[PDB]
């Protein structure tokens, strides 16, 4: 389990980000996307990289495609920080799996924003292990195109 | 745990002590025990205790010229005595310009009015270089002051 070594109100806030949690845990699109709204961004820190922001059509077609490249994935929770008050959160993370291209491993400073009822997130900002991402980085990228001519060919 | 609006002035007065830029502001909300602890734990970087702390930084803020703090997140836990921050920067120093990124998570003691163990994680790419930078030149400050 993740958790082992550790405005709406705030129980139902936490619900989702247990949530959140949870699915990115169970590792399938589905139980990780579930708390994720309609219009949920992704944008990669720091700001002086220029990730761009990540809407949800490209994080619903990157996700299957990343998932079925990491093998024997575990996930680590070391910390929540939740403000309530401000219906929104951070959270520290590691993570660990096999990929087709050698072990990996990673960690994440990621913040969470709510809606209003508190039941999905609206926004993520994350900050990488950046020494993972330099070589991740682009090897995805070329397993998704890769996939994306085999699929369109078919 | 203290009340809500007492760990929300020491986070306040932290990221204002920063701004400042002075070793006596900035480290006024620290515990006299503070850690310091570098993110990612891969990167295996010591931790660096109070008395590091107050060596290094009148070294570093003397070499940061025009430096500027700007906040852009605070996320505090009050029932937990924890915060969460992102902040950027930019300064002028002596290798070039700077610009710099962090994640920094705190822990207030039981009164609140001290930081007590800071974990932060930094656009990793300026550090790669700067880091090194930093080290000589704090090598270099402390032979200049030693012979005297």
């Amino acid at each position: 389990h993740h958790s082992s070594g550790l405005p709406a109100p705030a129980h139902v806030q936490r619900a989702t980000i247990d949530a959140f949690l949870d699915g990115w845990d169970k590792w399938t699109p589905e139980a990780f996307l579930a708390t994720w709204s309609e219009d949920c961004t992704q944008k990669t820190l720091p700001y002086s990289h220029n990730v761009p922001i990540r809407d949800r059509a490209n994080t619903n077609h990157l996700f299957p495609i990343l998932m079925s490249i990491m093998d024997n994935f575990q996930l680590k929770t070391h910390n929540i920080v939740h403000d309530a008050a401000e219906n929104k959160a951070a959270v520290y993370c590691s993570t660990t799996a096999d990929t087709p291209f050698g072990p990996y491993t990673n960690e994440h400073a990621i913040f969470l924003w709510f809606n209003e009822a508190g039941d999905k997130i609206v926004k993520i900002e994350e900050m990488f292990d950046q020494f993972t991402m330099k070589d991740f980085a682009p090897q995805l990228e070329k397993y998704a195109q890769f996939i994306d001519k085999k699929n369109a060919r078919a």
